């Protein structure tokens, strides 16, 4: 009765995360949510989170919907499903599992609905979302049809910078982009030793225009790689604006805006 709210608004996000589109939540926080069986069907189930949660004891099953003809309409009802939902629910009781993760088993068998055995995720992503090593990179961004991605790294001496970019920059799965362009900077904050050139690869006219870019941006000990990539129409709605958030927070902490 304490974090209880937060473990519960935990899965809700986790659910959320795992599936998206097929979960529906009713109320704002959990508390009541309407959820489709997991393959994709038709069957939607209504679902109640009670003051003895998961944690207590589980959620309730107030109601569940179906999409049906008479086809198959006198083998299956709401009711009926309800009941056989509950004692599902029943396993998702004792458990150290919320529900929404455990109870899904037993309707994976039991509900038929098996093509094969095999899940296939999908890992393949042009928009770098992982985390480098002397690297901070996370400004993706999307134009129509085109990707617009930079890496920053704050960095010493020149050698450093050249080294960690030299290699990011002759290695083929920056190559994957259509275009690479790079920027390095080296000023001392007191000292003298500063060491200055532009870079270009693909696009020359783009470099000491983004040389100058970043003199003008205010910052330096640091460098940055932009590389133009090939996706879809747009690739996808929040890829920019939810991502450019995100790049925000990258690009200022590894030295561009301090």
């Amino acid at each position: 009765m304490d974090d209880d709210h937060e473990q519960l608004v935990e899965e809700l996000e986790a659910v959320e995360a795992i599936y998206p589109d097929l979960l529906s939540k009713k109320q704002e926080d959990g508390s009541i949510i309407v959820v489709k069986v997991p393959q994709h069907e038709y069957m939607t189930l209504q679902i109640s989170f009670p003051t003895h949660y998961p944690s207590e004891e589980a959620p309730n099953v107030i109601e569940v919907g179906v999409c049906t003809s008479l086809a198959k309409r006198d083998l299956y009802d709401t009711k009926y499903l309800q009941h056989l939902f509950q004692e599902v629910m029943d396993s998702v009781f004792h458990r150290g599992s919320v529900c929404l993760f455990d109870f899904l088993t037993e309707l994976d068998g039991v509900l038929y609905v098996e093509p094969e055995e095999e899940t296939e995720p999908v890992q393949q992503s042009d928009i770098p979302t992982d985390p480098f090593e002397g690297w901070t990179a996370s400004d993706p961004i999307t134009d129509r049809g085109s990707t617009f991605m930079a890496f920053a790294a704050h960095v010493t001496s020149e050698e450093q910078a050249f080294a960690m970019l030299d290699l990011l920059k002759t290695d083929s799965k920056m190559r994957k982009a259509n275009h690479v362009m790079s920027a390095w900077r080296i000023k001392q904050d007191g000292s003298a030793a500063t060491y200055q050139d532009s870079d270009d690869d693909g696009e020359t006219a783009a470099g000491s225009r983004m040389l100058h870019l970043i003199t003008i941006m205010d910052v330096w000990n640091v460098i940055v790689v932009v590389a133009r990539w090939f996706g879809g129409a747009h690739i996808g709605p929040d890829r920019f604006k939810h991502i450019n958030s995100t790049a925000r927070e990258a690009v200022v902490r590894a030295g561009f805006d301090s």
